[PDB]
């Protein structure tokens, strides 16, 4: 019970910060775009700015998702722990130990 409770609580650190980093980067990009559109700038420049901003947004979402699923995986493994099971990660083992 408390195990799954603490797992959920950590999922909270996963979710809030996943949303927050993306929010910050998006705010920065939108400010930079409102600045670029304030002056007279070529439309190709704005298109490339938007492309880079989408790249950054998706990259942040991926950096989140990857760790989120990794943490799901550690719990999934911990659940099915029974003797004679062979662990090969050599890092997951440390997470399970500590």
């Amino acid at each position: 019970s408390t195990l799954e409770a603490e797992m959920a609580v950590e999922r909270k650190a996963v979710e809030d910060q996943r949303d927050g980093e993306l929010e910050a980067r998006a705010q920065k990009l939108e400010a930079d775009l409102a600045e670029l559109e304030a002056e007279g700038a070529k439309a190709d420049a704005r298109r490339k700015v938007r492309d880079g901003g989408e790249r950054e947004m998706r990259q942040i979402r991926d950096r989140a998702q990857r760790e989120l699923d990794r943490l799901e995986d550690i719990w999934s493994t911990f659940t099915k722990l029974a003797p004679k099971q062979l662990i090969v990660d050599e890092n997951l083992y440390r997470e399970l130990v500590d």
